[PDB]
């Protein structure tokens, strides 16, 4: 078995080997890349999203949302607080603002140590889930939105056409903002490329171990737990590394810079933060791998998750039991 340890793996491919984006997920598998949950690709030197980040400004961020923390310092839920609408030059600005500016510190360890001891006496504010793309429609290699769908991939294994589009979404974030503990939408993988800015630090656990979050999540959060069977899809919860250590919780962290690609596999529970201005873009995908992920994936029925439009294909064709419950909730 490889990387039996579920170290996270960092790979750096050839130009060549980044011809083919199905192969290299394979290759980087064939390496036991996804025992961590996730992994990190350093593109090829002669690689680019796009020219410059020049024209940027004029993107709208339609709902900002500010992440109000309660709770303890490790151990806390965050709720969205919508804002008016703003540019993402309007947010840049804010982001460098004396109010929300990264602080003075020693190394990305010191950051990381001021953001679980601070992060819920402060409130940030997001500019998250924005659908769209930044990366050049002439850049032919690891576009993100140049995927094949979901939908196909659903098509090519199981034989059933579905309705439904996968597109990418775009991420701004500042210091402080905060990704809770959540695997994906049907346990899909996702993979996030950093246009620009500053790092985002990463913690994850291995799939293999995934339940073990869950049991300690259940005891942490237990009225969350009550009122959905699978309350973390609420995408709400964190829970610090220390605690995590507390209570013999096997993960791993990692930081993600400019120009690096993250992707998360099937069932890694994974939670982060943003260490100042930034800008990432994601989009969900699958591979052979997944199908029997997404038959066996959670579902919150209680209503709180969101639901996206793609969502009701793969639980109706994958998970035809759940598909009526799950419908009611949404
Ligand atoms: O970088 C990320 N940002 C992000 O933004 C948020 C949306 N809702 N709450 C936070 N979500 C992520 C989810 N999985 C991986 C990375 C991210
Ligand atoms: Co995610
Ligand atoms: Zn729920």
């Amino acid at each position: 078995a490889q990387n039996p340890n579920c170290n996270i793996m960092i790979f750096h491919p050839t130009k060549e080997e980044f011809n083919d984006f199905d192969k290299y997920i394979a290759y980087m598998e064939s390496q036991g890349a996804h025992r961590a949950g996730l992994a990190k690709i350093i593109p090829p030197k002669e690689w680019k999203a796009r020219e410059t980040y020049d024209n940027i400004s004029e993107i709208l961020i339609a709902t900002p949302l500010q992440q109000v923390a309660s709770g303890r310092a490790g151990v806390f839920t965050q709720y969205h607080k919508k804002k008016k609408a703003m540019t993402v030059g309007e947010y840049r600005h804010l982001a460098n603002s004396k109010k929300y500016q990264t602080p003075p510190h020693q190394n990305f360890e010191d950051l990381e140590r001021k953001y679980w001891k601070n992060r819920i006496y402060n409130s940030p504010i997001y500019g998250a889930d924005i659908s769209g793309s930044l990366f050049d429609e002439n850049t032919k290699q690891w576009n993100l939105g140049h995927l094949g769908t979901i939908q196909d991939l659903l098509e090519k294994e199981c034989g059933v056409v579905i309705e439904g589009v996968n597109t990418p979404y775009l991420y701004f974030g500042m210091w402080k903002t905060t990704f809770a503990w959540h695997t994906e939408d049907m346990d899909l993988y996702s993979i996030n490329y950093l246009h620009l800015g500053e790092p985002k630090t990463w913690y994850v656990v291995p799939p293999e171990h995934g339940q073990r979050l869950e049991r300690l999540a259940r005891e942490l959060f237990p009225g969350s737990s009550r009122g959905c069977g699978a309350f973390l899809r609420h995408k709400v919860a964190l829970i610090s590394p220390t605690v995590l250590k507390e209570n013999g919780i096997p993960f791993n962290r990692i930081t993600q810079e400019a120009g690096e690609f993250m992707v998360t596999f099937p069932y890694g529970y994974h939670a982060g933060f943003n260490h100042g201005f930034n800008c990432a873009e994601a989009i969900n995908f699958a591979t052979p791998r997944w199908i029997d992920y997404g038959k066996m994936a959670s579902q919150c029925s209680c209503g709180e998750a969101r639901v996206t439009f793609s969502m009701d294909a793969f639980v109706r064709i994958l998970q035809p039991e759940r598909y009526d419950l799950w419908k009611r909730g949404q």
